[PDB]
């Protein structure tokens, strides 16, 4: 149509668009207060009515680009908030938005955000509903410049749902603060993901990515047809493109097509989508991403006869590798939804090594006759660790399975920081309780989400302060090795225990007076240092350490004076344990 604006208000709403615009502003004008972009978001929108009313009346024919960059041109106080940005502003437009990408700083020296009391957010929440969210949008927002802001605003409506629930409850607290828990992690993780996929795209390059993509959507879409998944995965890969160079509008057009695309073609793809294609404009895209997937036939015929046995598969392979080796993804992945995507890549990694050292043989087809024996033990690697881990945290609840966790991982890299240790040994646990309470055939695709994000931010965490070449090793391995070379370490013999130190052994009735999550991490905080301390410590010794220490505490935090008791009970345990641990 002639009016961008106009047609984006149609479409979305007064009330999303609002919201949307207001976290625009807030991705690239982070410095400015509140109070500012609210009056920027209402002149914005009075603009937009206009165009509603009159197609054709003034500027309304410009771009969203253009209307979107001239707004951000007015702030006079650009260029002494902004410095460089403001120069930005003296480029033809095609050239300005793009110079507004480059400034829009990933991460900002801002106040980490504090969570106000129950009773405080409530309150707030009631006397103002609008305002109250809105604040909390766009703080959000501008500590998080590359959040798809659409996404950013799915949140801002769980939020509001938890509050509106919540703050009528008898307890409000035993209502939000769960909720809000739940919230903050599932944020973070949707965040993370989001820089993950990008860094991938990056880094191994596009390859990597429709190999992934592939896999991905053919365990999703196990009915439609290969040249119908290479569609979607050449789409999605030039949105994602687009997506990570930050450019919201592009972005969000290119996304808006694919889900458009895949509803008309729904009944050729997956069944599972009617709900999701029902849904309005802002939220089929999101639907459709996280769907789920859809039955596969189980009239399947055998890979090994177009892959292992067929004479000619060299022949069909060297004429478009690539598109061989995908066709042997999707074939591999719809009849695995069960498995990880990285597992299905390492198959047709090992598949692609064999085909190119084989394919210039003597006998082909005997050379590589074996193959599917091959991904036995590839597959076999990843299911042990499932059940095996899941068996334990079964037995001991997550906390213990916490703690045997940061033995384990303590002993294998003693160099890395406690802190470090302990908050990683705690989101891989919390990863056993998420997933091990799942059915087998859906444990392994839920053990690599959670994982990935886990071992992503392990990474990041060291990239910045390096302790160990081993972690940097399996850091800055191709994605499909990342973790099978974490699984691959082993104790490390070479470290030197940290000679004792009284203090970090010490403690007083604050345990007693902390709430668990505070309690434990003190306790885990202890055991890192107890493992760092006397690394040939066994399962059976610290175990026995650690029993000791509970009824310590259970002794003292019940006495008449605590104090006393957790320094005489104190000097003994620490004198005894010593002992016992040579
Ligand atoms: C996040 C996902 O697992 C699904 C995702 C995706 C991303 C890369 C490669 C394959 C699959 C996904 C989307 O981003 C998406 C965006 C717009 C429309 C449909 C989409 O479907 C997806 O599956
Ligand atoms: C996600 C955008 C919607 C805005 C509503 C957020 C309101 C909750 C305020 C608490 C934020 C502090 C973060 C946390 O620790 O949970
Ligand atoms: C002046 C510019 C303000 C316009 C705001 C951008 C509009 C975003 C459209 C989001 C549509 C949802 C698309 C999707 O992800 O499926
Ligand atoms: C058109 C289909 C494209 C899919 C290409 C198949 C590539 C499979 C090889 C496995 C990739 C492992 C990832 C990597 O090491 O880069
Ligand atoms: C299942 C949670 C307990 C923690 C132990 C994780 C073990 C699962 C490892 C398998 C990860 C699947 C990804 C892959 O194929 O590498
Ligand atoms: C802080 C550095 C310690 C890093 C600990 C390694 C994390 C291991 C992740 C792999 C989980 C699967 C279980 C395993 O094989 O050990
Ligand atoms: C070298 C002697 C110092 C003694 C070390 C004791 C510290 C043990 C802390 C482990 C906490 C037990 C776990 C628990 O059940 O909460």
């Amino acid at each position: 149509h002639k009016s961008e604006v106009a047609h984006r208000f149609k479409d979305l709403g007064e009330e999303n668009f609002k919201a949307l615009v207001l976290i625009a502003f807030a991705q690239y004008l982070q410095q400015c207060p509140f109070e500012d972009h609210v009056k920027l978001v209402n002149e914005v929108t009075e603009f937009a009515k206009t165009c509603v009313a009159d197609e054709s009346a003034e500027n309304c024919d410009k771009s969203l680009h253009t209307l979107f960059g001239d707004k951000l041109c007015t702030v006079a106080t650009l260029r002494e908030t902004y410095g460089e940005m403001a120069d930005c502003c003296a480029k033809q437009e095609p050239e300005r938005n793009e110079c507004f990408l480059q400034h829009k700083d990933d991460n900002p020296n801002l106040p980490r955000l504090v969570r106000p009391e129950v009773d405080v957010m409530c309150t707030a929440f009631h006397d103002n509903e609008e305002t109250f969210l809105k604040k909390y949008l766009y703080e959000i927002a501008r500590r998080h410049p590359y959040f798809y802001a659409p996404e950013l605003l799915f949140f801002a409506k769980r939020y509001k749902a938890a509050f509106t629930e919540c703050c009528q409850a008898a307890d409000k607290a035993a209502c939000l603060l769960p909720k809000l828990d739940e919230l903050r992690d599932e944020g973070k993780a949707s965040s993370a993901k989001q820089r993950l996929k990008c860094a991938s795209l990056q880094k191994f390059g596009e390859r990597a990515f429709k190999a992934w993509a592939v896999a991905r959507l053919s365990q999703r879409f196990p009915k439609a047809e290969f040249a119908e998944v290479s569609k979607l995965v050449t789409d999605l890969t030039k949105v994602h493109t687009e997506c990570c160079h930050g450019d919201l509008l592009e972005c969000a057009d290119d996304r808006a097509d694919l889900a458009k695309y895949i509803c008309e073609n729904q009944d050729s793809i997956s069944s599972k989508l009617k709900e999701c294609c029902e849904k309005p404009l802002l939220e089929k895209s999101h639907c459709i991403a996280e769907v789920e997937n859809d039955e596969m036939p189980a009239d399947l015929p055998s890979l090994a006869a177009d892959f292992v046995e067929s004479k000619d598969v060299c022949k069909n392979y060297a004429e478009a590798k690539d598109v061989f080796l995908g066709m042997f993804l999707y074939e591999y992945a719809r009849r695995h939804p069960d498995y990880s995507v990285v597992l299905l890549l390492r198959l047709a990694k090992t598949y692609e090594t064999t085909l190119e050292k084989c394919c210039a043989a003597a006998d082909p087809h005997e050379c590589y006759a074996k193959v599917f024996d091959e991904f036995k033990p590839l597959v076999e690697e990843p299911q042990n660790l499932i059940k095996q881990n899941c068996e334990l945290f079964e037995q001991l609840g997550e906390y213990k399975f916490q703690n045997a966790l940061l033995v384990r991982y303590t002993k294998k890299v003693p160099q890395v920081s406690t802190p470090t240790l302990v908050e990683v040994s705690r989101n891989l646990g919390k990863v056993g309780s998420k997933c091990c309470k799942h059915p087998e055939a859906k444990r392994m695709p839920c053990a690599e989400d959670y994982l990935s994000v886990v071992l992503n931010q392990l990474c990041v965490l060291h990239e910045k302060t390096p302790v160990s070449d081993r972690v940097t090793k399996c850091c800055t391995e191709s994605l499909v090795n990342r973790r099978p070379c974490f699984s691959a370490l082993e104790v490390d013999e070479t470290y030197v225990p940290k000679e004792f130190n009284a203090e970090t052994f010490t403690f007083h009735a604050d345990i007693c007076t902390l709430s668990e999550k505070e309690r434990q991490i003190k306790k885990q905080t202890a055991l890192v240092e107890l493992v760092k301390h006397k690394p040939k410590a066994t399962k059976e010794q610290l175990k026995a350490v650690m029993d000791d220490f509970a009824a310590f505490v259970e002794k003292c935090c019940k006495a008449d004076d605590k104090e006393t008791c957790f320094a005489e009970e104190g000097k003994k345990l620490v004198a005894a344990s010593q002992a016992a641990l040579g």
